[PDB]
């Protein structure tokens, strides 16, 4: 038996809910013209950073694999993405400037967000193909 | 040879991070005085509905043993309840009627949604436990 690769995926599975979690919140909070949601989400908000970060410490030394470091890779620049246009959103809003953050919205931080999920979405696909096919090879042992 | 306990651990995976997603969703656009929401979160909320509706017809039959079905039948009852309260709080903001919106949200719904977060959770450590032991060699 060999379930480290099973705890990889269950690392994956968590961050992607994790991080799916996040960007239904954020998308949510970011076209919203209401500035207290911020506020009434913000424990709420926090549990899944500490989620996020206590899941993610933990898978990232574990991609070791070309086609997983790639697909990490391409998660970091955008989730570098991700939450610089969330804030310009923010920031935007704030400072009067509507036209500009909704702009903003729909040209940066959506294909941001749509983009980490999709990449998050591949990883736990490769994952889940590795656990099968490294299951179907430990079944020569008949 | 242990293919459903995989099966029901990635099932009810997909089923948590499903409900997550849609009970993040629902919290925001309940709070959030911007009727804009509804409609601009429309197609991602009918993709998480699409997909938990698939998910829930795959996971339910498999759920038999006593722990499981004890935890299962506690989610559709409190699922019930965050349903109704869901429903209530989107006709009072819909009435013009967004203070007794806002104590109905606080008072009925985030109780709901949080219990039927806790047994969602509750159900996949089960599962996770049951096929770490179906790993006898």
């Amino acid at each position: 038996m060999m379930q480290e690769p099973l705890t990889k995926e269950r690392l994956i599975s968590d961050w992607n809910s994790n991080v799916s979690v996040a960007v239904a919140r954020t998308t949510a909070i970011a076209k919203s013209s209401d500035a207290s949601l911020v506020q009434f989400l913000a424990a709420d908000a926090a549990a899944t950073t500490k989620s996020t970060a206590n899941v993610l410490k933990q898978i990232e030394p574990l991609i070791t694999q070309p086609a997983e470091r790639e697909i990490l890779d391409k998660i970091m620049q955008v989730r570098k993405t991700y939450i610089a246009s969330r804030d310009k959103v923010s920031q935007l809003k704030a400072d009067g400037m509507a036209e500009e953050a909704e702009s903003t919205l729909i040209n940066s931080y959506v294909p941001a967000a749509q983009g980490y999920l999709k990449l998050l979405g591949e990883l736990l696909n490769l994952q889940r193909a590795s656990l099968d096919a490294k299951a179907a090879e430990v079944e020569q042992i008949e």
